[PDB]
């Protein structure tokens, strides 16, 4: 019953961070290195959270979790965006997409999971 993570980043370093600090804490962790994998990935799996970066290559992170909000089970799923620039304007798009928290890159362990236990 452990609870599910899918962390969505382009850069292979933050999906081994992100994804080795998270597991080794104890969450069930799946990443996907763009926002199409992230969807297809949470198609098939029930994850309890989503973190998504910003700004990645293909889809940003804004559109990938306009994208997933549409799927039934992500109606009210946790969503935490991830960035290295939050700002005022950022935080108010990701208000009319459904995001749910912000976290600070570079974050280091101890942040990271804290935020995601105030979502959860
Ligand atoms: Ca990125």
């Amino acid at each position: 019953a452990m609870a599910k993570v899918l962390a969505v980043d382009d850069s292979i370093s933050i999906r081994q961070m992100v994804s080795h600090t998270l597991q080794d804490a104890g969450y069930e962790v799946e990443t996907a290195a763009d926002g199409r994998e992230a969807l297809a990935k949470a198609q098939k799996a029930r994850f309890d959270v989503i973190i998504s970066d910003v700004n990645m290559p293909v889809m940003t992170g804004f559109e990938f979790v306009k994208a997933v909000r549409m799927q039934s089970q992500y109606k009210f799923t946790p969503i935490l965006m991830l960035t290295t620039e939050t700002s005022p304007e950022k935080k108010q798009e990701g208000k009319a997409v459904g995001a749910t928290g912000w976290l600070v890159k570079p974050f280091n362990p101890e942040t990271l999971l804290k935020t995601l236990q105030r979502v959860l």
